[PDB]
Formats: structure tokens, sequence, C-alpha cells
């Protein structure tokens, strides 16, 4: 049939692409489109009617309202025409047809984005953590025009409206300073690409009312810079220098001046000694910096200047900036740089409220995602309570996420594929950014309504019936809680200096403070509750038990393993689209299981271990053994399930991977080298339990 799409309004960047996305939807179904202003044509209509102002009470709204043939769409801004624009697609998607449910919306969170970074697995030659040029060699995706349109297509069918770049020192790659010319960090034809990328990537962002942020971190300067003036790149332990504050407040005018609409995501870390030194450096030379950007420009406006939480006092910041600068937004990681719980509290959550106290925006970080390397994730109901955590818990009223697994390795996951292929992450990863963003626009969804939503996503996606599909968001929900349960209840930190997928030692169980656990992490990151020590000390000394329990958590974690694999193995034969994903979801349900196994016994033998030190029965020695073999049986099939399937697990590929053992070198990243050292482990336990008794 023809239908009319009726663009009214002042036509603007947003309002067009509004249009164009509604126009190439209905082609897509079949219907023959007339793009008309035209009151002698204007059968079948659309209309697209852009509003002038309405301030922060109607940010991103649409009202959506039919009669008949006739569906209006009033956009309060250039947001809320794309916004509504997409619930009309979405309707279009899941009907197959023009009748259209009337419908009034506006997001809750503000702000609401993902992360890249421009970020490898190991360090560059002459070069610290952190510090990658833009270069086409370091990064060849970033010059990808057809990837980035993909990329923001994703970001606005999530009704996403931030993009976050995350580099040490991006300033020497992107801007020229005529005080320092030998800083620049790239050659000039890649500058020129840097440029042409940045223009793009700022254009197109803009027309589909995505806000881009670029994030980096204090202090550091280019390899080039250090290098003339004989000093260090980063150095903690370096006080502020003249020298170096002018180097960093031109490069950040020029930054402003250059791409006046890009955001600056500030790290006041982590090469910064001291608190102090952290406001001396954001307040005298970062906010001077910005400030003499906008006077070139004849701004007169205070653009939102964003400030991580992170390797500083966020509060102390924050109360020495405003007099300078009113527009701070604030961001602080939601479970550190782990997903662990939709239950948080403590000490960090005090900080959250702190920062949520200021009345801005307040930036909920789902950072890095170390427990989840490197298997699929993407848990609605997690993601939906946590959503209502950062909420009720934090106060939060904006979400910057991670990629769900493989930060240093964008743009890939780290599945091996048969071909040498690598995969998407934007392919894989697509339910994660769907549900972080439909949770992010509205926490508050009835779960049996979500349940039906998701199952028809599902079933979409690998062309199985919704009824069927349920299998699949089973499998995601019950092995969503497996690595959240486990690293808060046994975990040494939430941070990448320990890959949980790898496993752990039984040492780690029994001694876990000589592996370093920080105040906050257990106070923090869920329910209160006991250590595998606490627990056995307290069955020795006849104490009574408070909280989660560490018995309770692996007896859960194996039956959500069981319940995974179950659902996932239901579907496989049905499964008409993306089957060869759907094999590898099954494989990743599959390996979550083994791995559920293997941590369930080792952490038996190590209560066992730990009853041997409280009561020296050599008896308790011998019951650990067969546990471990058990252990080492399962963790000997989860080697089999990745030996074709996964390159790695951690994608920070360095000595500050600690946990399960040192990741110096890219060294013990495989399953497979850990199964060399886990098997040590058995034999020298077996040797220790000979030498005791002998
Ligand atoms: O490695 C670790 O344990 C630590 O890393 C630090 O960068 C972080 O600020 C801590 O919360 C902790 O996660
Ligand atoms: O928050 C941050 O920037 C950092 O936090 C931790 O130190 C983590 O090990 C780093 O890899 C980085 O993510
Ligand atoms: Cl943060
Ligand atoms: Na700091």
């Amino acid at each position: 049939p023809e239908v009319n799409v009726v663009m009214t309004g002042d036509m603007t960047t947003r309002l067009a692409f509004a249009g164009e996305q509604l126009k190439q939807a209905l082609v897509e179904k079949g219907y023959e489109v007339n793009q008309t202003t035209d009151e002698k044509e204007i059968k079948r209509s659309i209309y697209l009617n852009l509003l002038n102002d309405t301030t922060k009470k109607n940010k991103e709204r649409f009202d959506i309202s039919t009669k008949g043939k006739n569906t209006y769409v009033t956009g309060y801004d250039g947001n809320g025409i794309i916004y509504g624009c997409r619930e009309l697609i979405d309707q279009l998607d899941q009907s197959g047809t023009m009748d259209f449910k009337p419908v009034s919306d506006a997001p809750e969170m503000v702000l609401r984005g993902a992360c890249i970074g421009l970020q490898k697995t190991t360090y560059l030659p002459g070069h610290a953590v952190y510090e990658y040029p833009y270069t086409p060699e370091s990064f060849p995706w970033f010059y990808d025009k057809e990837r980035w349109i993909k990329y923001l297509d994703m970001m606005v069918e999530n009704r996403m409206n931030s993009l976050y770049l995350w580099n040490g020192h991006p300033f020497a790659s992107l801007v020229k300073l005529k005080d320092y010319p030998f800083a620049l960090e790239v050659d000039e034809e890649t500058f020129k690409k840097n440029e042409e990328m940045f223009s793009f990537l700022t254009t197109e962002a803009e027309k589909r009312g995505i806000f881009v942020i670029q994030m980096f971190y204090n202090i550091i300067v280019s390899k080039p810079f250090a290098d003339h003036y004989g000093i260090k790149t980063q150095d903690r332990n370096r006080p502020i220098t003249p020298l170096i504050s002018d180097y960093t407040r031109k490069s950040v005018a020029a930054f402003i001046e250059k791409y006046p609409n890009v955001g600056l995501l500030v790290c006041l870390g982590e090469a910064i000694g001291t608190y102090e030194e952290d406001v001396e450096w954001f307040t005298k030379t970062i906010i001077p910096g910005i400030k003499d950007g906008l006077k070139v420009l004849g701004r007169t406006d205070e653009p939102p200047v964003l400030v991580r939480a992170h390797d500083t006092d966020c509060k102390m910041v924050i109360d020495a900036a405003l007099p300078l600068y009113k527009n701070l937004y604030t961001m602080h990681k939601y479970n550190g740089s782990s997903l662990t719980t939709y239950e948080p509290r403590g000490p960090w959550a005090k900080i959250h409220k702190d920062l949520s106290s200021l009345g801005s925006v307040h930036i909920s970080n789902v950072h890095i995602l170390a427990n989840l390397e490197p298997w699929r994730w993407s848990s609605p109901d997690f993601i939906q309570k946590s959503v209502k955590a950062m909420h009720s818990v934090h106060g939060a009223n904006a979400l910057h996420i991670y990629p769900q697994a493989n930060y240093w390795d964008w743009p890939y996951t780290a599945d091996k594929l048969a071909n040498g292929e690598r995969e998407e992450q934007v392919y894989r990863d697509w339910a994660w950014y769907k549900a972080w963003g439909r949770y992010a626009w509205k926490a508050d969804r009835n779960r049996l309504e979500e349940i039906k939503y998701w199952d028809k996503q599902f079933g979409d996606f690998y062309g199985i019936p919704a009824e069927m599909a349920d299998n699949i968001r089973i499998a995601y929900e019950e092995s969503g809680e497996i690595a959240p349960k486990l690293l808060r209840r046994f975990g040494i930190t939430e941070g990448n200096r320990q890959t949980l997928l790898l496993g752990m030692f039984m040492s780690q169980f029994v001694n876990p403070y000589k592996y370093t656990i920080h105040y906050g992490f257990y106070e923090s990151c869920g329910p209160g509750g006991e250590k595998l020590i606490e627990y056995v000390e307290k069955e020795w000394k006849k104490q009574p038990h408070v909280g989660e329990l560490p018995l309770d958590i692996i007896n859960q974690v194996i039956e959500h393993g069981d319940k995974a694999v179950a659902a996932i193995d239901k579907v496989v034969s049905s499964a008409k689209k993306n089957s060869d994903e759907l094999r590898r979801l099954q494989n990743d349900m599959h390996c979550y299981r083994e791995y559920a196994y293997a941590f369930y016994y080792k952490v038996k033998a190590a209560q066992h271990v730990l009853n041997y030190h409280w009561g020296k029965n050599m008896d308790e020695l011998d019951k650990a053994v067969p546990l471990m073999e058990e252990s080492l049986k399962h963790y000997t099939k989860l080697v089999d399930l990745t030996k074709d399937t996964y390159l790695f697990a951690n994608s920070m590929q360095t000595a500050q991977r600690r946990i399960p053992i040192g990741g110096d070198d890219g060294n013990n990243k495989t399953w497979s080298e850990m199964l060399v050292h886990y098997k040590a482990e058995l034999y020298n336990f077996k040797e220790n339990i000979e030498m005791l008794k002998d």
C-alpha cells in the first residue's frame, strides 16, 4: 500500500533522520512511502511534528495518537521525534502492520550509553598502561565508516543517547599545539584521518541524538613530548609541574575549540599522587583549559563536564570545582569492575548516594565486567533488578555500560570461529545492549510482560516460536547468576586483577587474605554473608551463621548451571536463524555448568582443608582428595569445551592480572594453561598429605 510520511516543524538533522528511519522500515515491510509536506497529497498517513522547546520536563519525550488511517507523532525535541519513530518501528516489527497503539513516553535515565575503548590487550612498545595513539595500525576498525553506522544504528535502536571513547592521552592524536608542535603522537596522514573520523563520528552521532564523550586519564603526556623533555609519559609519584600543566591546559583548550560538541569524561587518575593534587589538577589545569576553549568559541553556556569517582575523592573534587564550573556530572562504578549483585549496599553505596545528593546527573558505570569474561551474558531479570538498585540504592539517574566482555579487544569477542574469522561484539552482545537500554529507559516494567517481550526477541533472533524461545531466556537468567554469586561469595576482588572464569586455586578459598582483599568489596557488592574461612571458623566455634552462606551459594550455582544447560539443549534442533550463534550460546551454557561443578568440588575440598587446620583430623585431608579429583574432571571437560571455541578468557593480558595466577606477557589467559597449574595443585596437595603422615 501507499503510505505518506509527513515531516512538519523546522527541519533539523534529527527530524530528517527520524523520517528516514521510518521510511526505510516501512519499505522493508513492503509499503510504498511518499515523503511529503503537501496538504494536497496528504490514503494512510504518519505525521512527524517536532516541537520547539518544553524544557527538562519533556526532554526526549514523544506522543503517538491515531485516528483511523492517520498517525500523529509529536516529538518534544529531536531525540523525542527519533524515539517516537522508534516506537512506531518497534510496533511495526512486533505486528506486521500499521495498526499502531497510542503511546506517550520519555526515558527515566537522562543519559544512557556505552563505551568503546581505544585500548589493546597489551601495552604498545615505548608506552605505559592506557597509552594508545589513534592509528590505523592499532585501531583499523576506528576508520571504518560502515562499521560506525552499524554501531550508531544499534545505539538508536536501544534509545541510547551517549557514546564514550576511552583512551589514556587522546589529545596528541587529535589536536596540534603550536607551543608543543613535537608533542603530536601520529604522522600528518593519520592526523588528517583522525580529524575526518571525529567529524564523521560527531555528525552521524548528532543526527541520531547521540552525545559523543572523550574519556581521558591523568596525568599522561605523549611519548614525543616526554622524550623531548627527558621525562616519563606518566608517573603516579611525579608531582604536578608547570610545564605538564601548560601542555595539558592547552591540549584541553584545543580539543574544546576543535570538537565543540564532544564531552569530556575526566579520570583524576591513575597517575596522580594525592587527592589534593587531584583537586589542584582538575581546578587549576583542566577546568581553566575547558573555560579557555569555550571563550575562544565565544560560548557562555557551560556544557556538562563529567568526572569519575575512580581513584579520587569525587565529592571533595566536585565541592572544590562547583564555584569555578557549575555544570559537573559524576560517574561511579556500579559493582567495582564486575557485575555481582542487584542488592548493592555498604560503603560504596554511600559514595553513590553522596554524589547523587549533588542534584545533578550521577552516572552508574557498569565497568569492565572482569567476572563475565569471556562467555555470553545478558540476563533481562538481572539487568532489570540492577537498574532498579541503581535508582533505589545509588540514586543514579544515568547509565554508562562497558562491552559485556572483551573490552580491551574491541571490536571482537574472544570466540574462536572455524574460519580464523573473528566474531563482532555488536552481533554477539545485541541482548546486553538491548536490555541495559530497555531498563535505563524504564526500569519498572511488569515481569510477566517482560518475559513475553524477551521470549519474542529471542524467538525472532533464532527463528523459534516465543514458547520454545522461553528456553533461551531461562538459559540467560539461570547462567546469569553464576559469575555474580561466585565472585561476591568467593572472589578476591571485583577488579580485573582477577579473571573469575579461569577458576580459583584451593589456597584462594583456604587463605583468601594472602591474595589481598581490599575493604569495601565484600561490604558493598551484594548481601551480607560469610566467606568460606568465616563459615568454617564459626562451625568449629559453634557460632551461628548470618546472611549469604558459601555452601548455599555453590548449591544454587550448580542448579543454575544444570537448568541453563537443560533449557538451551531443548532449542538447538528448532532454530531456523542464527543457528551457528545458538550452537555457541549452547556451548557457553555447557562451559558455565562444567565451570560451576569444578568450583563446587574445589570449595568442598577447601572446607575439608579448613576443618583439618581447626581440628587436625587427617581424615579431612583424605576427604579433600577425591573432591579435588572430581573438580579436575569438570575442569578437564571445560578445557575440551573451550579448546576449539575460545581464543582466551581475560582481555587484559598483562602482569596486572594476578588471580588465579600472574598474567604477565599474556600468559595464563587460557583454560588449557590453567589445567597445567591445577594438575600440579592436585599432585602437590597429595605430596603435602604424604609428608604430614610421614
Ligand atoms: O585490583 C583491585 O582489587 C583494586 O583495583 C583498584 O583499581 C580499584 O580502585 C579497587 O576497588 C580494587 O578493585
Ligand atoms: O577504573 C579504571 O579505569 C581502572 O580500574 C582498575 O584499576 C582496572 O584494573 C583498570 O583496568 C581500569 O579499568
Ligand atoms: Cl567510574
Ligand atoms: Na587520583
